[PDB]
């Protein structure tokens, strides 16, 4: 376990990053105190929910459809009958709710277990209805389920290290869907963001989490922000993740 300080990447913003490589059990941590706080996953959730939904056969391909039923949304990727893989790229919140409510709540409450899943509370299933999105809403969108960052890459290098019981197929629909383009192709990138915003404590809940290939090293990570500030969303916290991996990974 190496502290190290990252704070020039993060350009001011409030945060932590932590990279495990698990060949070497080489920890490298920026703000332990942040990196070991539980915080609702968000959309980084959809890691899991994918794996969930494909191991249950609510989908099965890259191409899996969830029924599009014709209903108005401001983004306009989520007016159709869009494939997971464009579901996952494009957050649709819908696909995602619909993905999970076909599955029985014992089901997700044992997968999340066996994953070691932070807290594992999927006790308000609904989601934080007070903010009046309504259907909008589930128990990892700023709600019961806590997952602090060092469990995130924990739970990320179980599953992609075939750790999990989750079939090898499913695994790698998964980094498929993950993967992003750096303008590096000397490392593949994979990850996922997620954005909330804590309204308890008046702070973002901002990730980019996922793993680093680099010449027979892999690298999983999870990046942070709790800033004050509304501004900073998942979208800003993987730029930061990326410079980090430019910076010190490659
Ligand atoms: C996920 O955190 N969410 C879904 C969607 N995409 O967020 S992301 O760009 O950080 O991946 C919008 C924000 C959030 C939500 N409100 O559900």
């Amino acid at each position: 376990v190496n502290i190290v300080d990252y704070s020039d990447c993060f350009e001011g913003i409030s945060g932590g990053a932590i990279f495990c490589n698990t060949k070497n059990k080489e920890y490298n941590i920026y703000n332990k105190e942040l990196i070991e706080t539980r915080r609702s996953p968000c959309s980084t959730f959809k890691i899991v929910s994918t794996l969930i939904g494909l191991e249950k056969g609510v989908i099965n391909s890259k191409e899996s459809v969830m029924g599009y039923d014709g209903t108005d949304y401001p983004n306009k990727n989520w007016n159709k009958n869009l494939s997971l893989e464009e579901a996952f790229k494009e957050s649709c919140v819908w696909y995602y709710k619909k993905l999970i409510n076909k599955v029985d709540a014992k089901s997700v409450q044992n997968i999340l277990d066996d994953l070691k899943y932070g807290n594992c509370d999927i006790s308000e299933w609904e989601g934080d209805l007070k903010n009046g999105k309504g259907h909008l809403n589930g128990f990892w969108l700023e709600s019961s389920l806590q997952i602090s960052p060092k469990e995130q890459v924990q739970t990320m290098a179980k599953i992609f290290e075939g750790d999990t019981n989750f079939k090898k197929e499913h695994i790698n629909i998964l980094r498929d869907i993950m993967a992003i383009d750096v303008n590096d192709a000397n490392i593949n990138v994979y990850g996922k963001t997620g954005t909330g915003f804590d309204e308890k404590n008046k702070r973002v809940d901002a990730w980019f989490v996922g793993m680093l290939e680099r010449e027979g090293d892999t690298y999983y990570f999870a990046i942070k922000s709790d800033d004050s500030n509304k501004e900073i969303t998942g979208p800003k916290v993987k730029e930061i993740a990326i410079n980090i991996i430019k910076k010190y990974y490659s």
